[PDB]
């Protein structure tokens, strides 16, 4: 399928460990009408490396912004170099295996990805009308305090 979008984002680890600290990984993200996939990027040759995972577009229920972290490290705090080193703008892709947290280098790039992702899931069956506006961190959602990753969203839209 045709490539709609191709960008380098920071990805928060999902099942690294149940209680261990959260890891953040630099990934090349690809969007087609069929899948949202991510790879280790091969910087030296200027091409995508090994595929590290995928999300079938049909399984996505929600795509929105996330309220940013209160104390972010320099890599996630607000040019050719800045675009591949700082990732301050998070968004969420909600599916069956909880939300995937993605960090964009710019506001414009996040907006573009949210816009296109909303169009590819337009005819999805499982789309929800509620979401969690804040991150799931240290066993709970910061917005509602619910302890289930698959918990129903606390806010409308
Ligand atoms: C990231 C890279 C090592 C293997 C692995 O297993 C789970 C995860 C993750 O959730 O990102 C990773
Ligand atoms: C990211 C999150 C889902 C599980 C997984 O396995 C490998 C990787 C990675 O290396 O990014 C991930
Ligand atoms: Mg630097
Ligand atoms: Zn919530």
């Amino acid at each position: 399928a045709a490539v709609i979008l191709e960008s380098i984002f920071l990805k928060r680890s999902q099942q690294k460990k149940k209680t261990s600290p959260l890891n953040f990984k630099k990934r090349l993200f690809l969007l087609t009408v069929h899948k949202l996939s991510y790879y280790e990027y091969d910087f030296e040759r200027g091409r995508r490396g090994s595929k590290k995972g995928s999300i079938d577009v049909e399984k996505i229920t929600c795509v929105e912004t996330v309220v940013p972290e209160k104390n972010p490290p320099p890599e996630r705090q607000i040019e050719q170099i800045s675009i591949i080193e700082r990732f301050p703008y998070p968004f969420q892709v909600v599916y069956d295996e909880g939300p995937l947290y993605v960090f964009s280098p710019t506001e414009e790039l996040r907006k573009r990805w949210i816009h296109q992702l909303k169009n590819v899931i337009r005819y999805n069956s499982d789309l929800v009308q509620k979401y969690h506006p804040s991150f799931w961190i240290d066993g709970q959602y910061l917005c509602c305090s619910q302890t289930a990753k698959n918990a129903m969203g606390c806010q409308i839209l």
